[PDB]
């Protein structure tokens, strides 16, 4: 009854990787980037282009601890993308670097926006931690009083039409970022093919709306990347949520990435730089992206196959990956039947209220592609065989 | 609130292991031996004597399996105790190997058996598995249809005020084994010095009765042993149902060891030899066995902290290690407070429906002795720190 069918037959997107930021968390440690990047297996950075005046004579100071960061990340097999919360004051409406009266950039310095964002491309470069993608901007229809940019989905057009030509044969561009995901946002630059062409990835936040799909820009060929959320709290029933918004993301969104907030900004991060101790949440994070490997495609399998049970499962390199979140307060027993692969050595690791990325030690054994076990209660398990 | 608290300055008794049986399991593999004995970390191992009429004519062979399972044990670290369920027939009132009609050993062969017994005993020393103890008889009182011989507790009296030096001055012995840990089966023999020095272990079962202390064992200083029980099924809330029992010889009766039933003999073991699996109730010893090492001693705990949950202590080696039960159907939090010592590195492993003795890479730290957890359902945690 209730079986989880996996068939590796029916592929959906590929899967870039899973990450987070180190917006505004200074220059981490070594022990911080080890913890995320190598035992949990983060391999995305969100570095920020702090605003930097200096940007044309030579002056990156602005820029050197988002360099620390980026080559960390790199030495540790991570990829880096770079996302502007803001132009320089000189650029914009309000003359200042917040959203301030709903400031944007202006229209007059829009070649020296495109200007200063390849230096900031280049600077990376020229100092061994090149990026694998830029963004335009974080948020352009949200106007805080840290800062902000904001931009209409016509401005993108705008901009895309002249300069993204020049910035897209610098790099991948990701685009735009919005609040919620609102896909009104890059429609315009996606409908008209001579903007569409410069954008590589669609990028989007999750705060306010609901997780969608976004059928124009897998059409278009675009990646799409959830490229910042956070959720309040590292209680069991919170990191289960957490789980449920990555899966809903790969399975729902069919997004090739995932890209938590802060690492260490303050409490609701992955990492507590004060104390030198991890938040539970991390290791969430892990149960995905340990175990997913480089250009695994994710494919079809029972959504829920039972209430309060949420299924993805991924392959890549002979391998199947299953990952199994039960949000019950109770464990439940879940069968598994995996079709069009023959199925061996499974092995499981479960990150919960008392385990962290731990190896169950169970004795699985498959055949004719069916398994079953034990989900304990508010944690998620991942499966990894040989397929 | 509800701390369990740890008092290492509190000595109780100190822990011989754990262990099983191997009667009627045939010669078993090297791999259930490695299973148990080095992975589990069970120590003991409980052989039987087979009834064998070719005892004082050089024939052992009734014996050899068993001869096996010994070395195999001893080679893996553990000791080995012998248990006789019946003298051969040609000693028993009812000439048969069974209880039939209340079979007893006959008063005029007592020199004979206990000729036999150390013929077993010198059989086992000579080809490299000497014993650490022998048994006089397996459930004196039951008399089923299988080997057995009724002995009552003046038998057992009028048996060693004759044979008692004789065989103690050979291996440490064990009596009475009864069905259900009847103090009365040794109180007469504890009672009269002539034969209570004659007997270094009080063995008893756990059939049909309570775990309760033993005062008059403990006080002319005797080991106590639960050397039989098993229970059926290995599901969770029976592994959870072994554990409190296993605490409860510990806690209540004050044990120096427990050791369950046979190894193979049938689906109530700790494993399957026809399919090479490894019972879950297993993994329930092994959260003791293997994490309380030579020579540690029992010590202060609160027996209960909070409902269904139970918790006991040991030190030795500078260690202190504690295993908390969970009973409960869902997670519960549990602070440990552990009191005049100064403990660091705290580790631990589960068992449960889910993990077979897994380390949990939780990030425990411990400051004034004060450390807490969450247990999962149905589950035991042993935590080990230095100390
Ligand atoms: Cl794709
Ligand atoms: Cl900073
Ligand atoms: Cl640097
Ligand atoms: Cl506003
Ligand atoms: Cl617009
Ligand atoms: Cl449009
Ligand atoms: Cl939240
Ligand atoms: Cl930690
Ligand atoms: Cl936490
Ligand atoms: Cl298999
Ligand atoms: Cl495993
Ligand atoms: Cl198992
Ligand atoms: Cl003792
Ligand atoms: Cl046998
Ligand atoms: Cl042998
Ligand atoms: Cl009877
Ligand atoms: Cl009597
Ligand atoms: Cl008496
Ligand atoms: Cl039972
Ligand atoms: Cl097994
Ligand atoms: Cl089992
Ligand atoms: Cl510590
Ligand atoms: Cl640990
Ligand atoms: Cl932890
Ligand atoms: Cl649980
Ligand atoms: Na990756
Ligand atoms: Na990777
Ligand atoms: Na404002
Ligand atoms: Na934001
Ligand atoms: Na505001
Ligand atoms: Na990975
Ligand atoms: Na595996
Ligand atoms: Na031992
Ligand atoms: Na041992
Ligand atoms: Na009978
Ligand atoms: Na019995
Ligand atoms: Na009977
Ligand atoms: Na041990
Ligand atoms: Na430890």
């Amino acid at each position: 009854s209730n079986d989880a069918t996996i068939n590796v037959a029916a592929k959906h997107q590929t899967i870039r990787g899973f990450g987070a930021s180190s917006a505004w968390c200074g220059a981490l440690s070594d022990t911080c980037m080890d913890t995320l990047y190598k035992n949990a297996g983060l391999d995305i950075l969100r570095v920020r282009i702090a605003p930097n005046e200096g940007w044309n004579r030579g002056d990156y100071r602005a820029w050197a601890d988002e360099l620390s960061n980026a080559k960390k990340v790199r030495a540790r097999g991570g990829i880096v993308f770079a996302t502007p919360w803001t132009p320089p004051a000189s650029m914009k409406t309000n003359n200042t670097t917040t959203g301030a009266n709903k400031g944007s950039l202006k229209p007059s310095s829009y070649a020296a926006y495109a200007a200063y964002l390849k230096t900031f491309v280049k600077y990376m470069s020229d100092n061994g931690a090149p990026l694998y993608a830029l963004s335009l901007q974080n948020e352009p229809d949200w106007a805080p009083d840290y800062d902000a940019c904001t931009w209409t989905a016509q401005q993108f057009h705008d901009f895309l039409k002249q300069y993204g030509a020049s910035l897209s044969s610098t790099i991948k561009i990701i685009m735009p970022e919005s609040l919620g995901f609102n896909p009104a946002m890059s429609d315009p630059t996606l409908n008209d093919p001579t903007t569409a062409q410069y954008v590589s990835i669609i990028g989007g936040h999750l705060y306010g709306s609901p997780i969608r799909d976004y059928p124009l820009a897998r059409n278009k060929g675009k990646d799409i990347w959830m490229t910042e959320h956070y959720l309040e709290g590292n209680d069991p029933g919170t990191c289960v949520k957490l789980a449920k918004e990555i899966h809903d993301c790969m399975t729902i969104g069919n997004m090739n990435a995932y890209v938590y907030w802060w690492i260490s900004g303050d409490q609701n991060g992955l990492y507590n730089t004060r104390t030198n101790e991890t938040y539970k949440k991390t290791y969430v994070m892990g149960q995905f992206s340990k175990f997913i490997g480089n250009g695994y495609s994710r494919v079809d399998a029972t959504n829920s196959p039972q209430s309060n049970v949420y299924v993805s499962a991924y392959t890549g390199n002979n391998k199947v990956v299953i990952v199994a979140i039960n949000q019950g307060t109770y464990p439940v027993n879940q069968s598994f039947n995996v079709q069009n692969s023959t199925v061996s050595n499974v092995s499981s690791w479960v990150s919960s209220g008392t385990l962290n990325m731990a190896k169950t030690n169970s004795n699985i054994s498959a055949a004719n592609g069916r398994f079953n076990a034990s989900l304990p209660a508010q944690s998620v398990t991942t499966f990894v065989a040989d397929a």
